[PDB]
């Protein structure tokens, strides 16, 4: 321990952090960890501190901890959560048991901003622009988010947005994921963005499926049952039988479904909510869409440094994942103040 730590209990959870962080107050808890807001005396910044839950209890948890830390250390973009700091009270690998992550405090999530109401067109343009700008970066690193939804989008009072954590998740999931296709691609994230954008425009969940089958049904109601070109790509005999046995439905007219919305917004929705993932617009392409003319800047939509996910295929011992994680804690270099 280079800095001096202090201990305290907050909601049954023990928090041991450096004295630079003051006035911890809980903001939320999950199965993966708990978060407190705090004041960083060194920078004058309000920060969020996340304490991971049982990070090395099993090989599974240990690998997930490593995965999360590696990802977070790599994400350096204005629209993606990143790290201000990472620390452990442990003085050596032997006593290493806890991991704390620090980032700039964000005020609320998009679900809170939606208030289940319609946002203005300018707000929809700026919020979706930011999601896509972050998604361009994430995708450029060969990372798929896979779980985009309003609760995973942090937003400040000035409408600044950051993507987090690479109500029901299924509502924003791509149809090919409902079908359990093993080879989905990055455009599953674009599907999610389309579902989010629709909700910001209408104030209603686009596809509020009660289960996976219902979710697919609702999707096909809007975009229609698969055409011949898409059917040819389905390997599963059972899946084809199921799909081809549904009463066929044509694609709805998006202009009528979203009547009143900016025609440019409607056009983009049409390009995002395409049933065949191979024909969906990419994040980079979407940024160039006329809907974002007021915000698009091709010279300020950066890509990420390459990201090595080779560790994902490795089968290591629990202490090996723990040691790799410890190395990542020790090697952390904070971003310039
Ligand atoms: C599920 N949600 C909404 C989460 C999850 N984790 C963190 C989080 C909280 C604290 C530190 C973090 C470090 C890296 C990545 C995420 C975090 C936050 C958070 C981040 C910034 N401000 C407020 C809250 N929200
Ligand atoms: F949403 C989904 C997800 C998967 C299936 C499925 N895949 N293979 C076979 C089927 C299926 C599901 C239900 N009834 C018959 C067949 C059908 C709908
Ligand atoms: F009903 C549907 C809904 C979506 C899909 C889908 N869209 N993009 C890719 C596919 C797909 C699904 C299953 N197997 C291969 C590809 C295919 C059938």
């Amino acid at each position: 321990e280079r800095p001096t730590f202090y201990r305290q209990e907050l909601n049954k959870t023990i928090w041991e952090v450096p004295e630079r962080y003051q006035n911890l107050s809980p903001v939320g808890s999950g199965a993966y960890g708990s978060v407190c807001a705090a004041f960083d005396t060194k920078t004058g910044l309000r920060v969020a501190v996340k304490k991971l839950s049982r990070p090395f209890q099993s090989i599974i948890h240990a690998k997930r901890t490593y995965r999360e830390l590696r990802l977070l250390k790599h994400m350096k973009h204005e629209n993606v959560i990143g790290l201000l700091d990472v620390f452990t009270p442990a003085r050596s690998l032997e006593e290493f048991n806890d991991v704390y992550l620090v980032t700039h405090l964000m005020g609320a999530d998009l679900n809170n901003i939606v208030k289940c109401q319609k946002l203005t067109d300018d707000h929809v343009q700026f919020l979706i622009y930011q999601i896509l700008r972050g998604l361009k970066y994430i995708h450029s690193a060969d990372i798929i988010h896979r779980d985009l939804k309003p609760s995973n989008l942090a937003v400040n009072e000035d409408c600044e947005l950051k993507i987090l954590d690479f109500v029901a998740t299924r509502w924003y999931r791509a149809p090919e994921i409902m079908l359990n296709w093993m080879h989905y691609n990055q455009t599953v994230d674009i599907w999610s963005v389309g579902c989010i954008m629709a909700e910001l425009l209408t104030g209603r969940t686009l596809f509020p499926g009660t289960d996976h089958i219902d979710q697919l049904k609702l999707i096909l109601r809007l975009v229609g049952t698969p055409g011949a070109e898409l059917l040819k790509k389905i390997s599963s005999e059972s899946a084809r039988n199921y799909i081809q046995s549904l009463t066929q439905m044509p694609k709805m007219n998006f202009a009528n479904v979203f009547i009143g919305a900016n025609p440019l917004a409607v056009d983009l929705l049409e390009k995002m909510l395409v049933l065949d993932s191979d024909k969906r617009i990419t994040a980079a392409q979407a940024l160039a869409h006329a809907y974002f003319a007021q915000y698009h800047d091709p010279d300020d939509e950066p890509v990420a440094d390459p990201y090595d996910q080779s560790f994902e295929s490795r089968d290591l011992l629990i202490d090996e994942w723990k040691s790799l994680t410890y190395d990542e804690v020790i090697s952390f270099v904070p971003p310039p103040l």
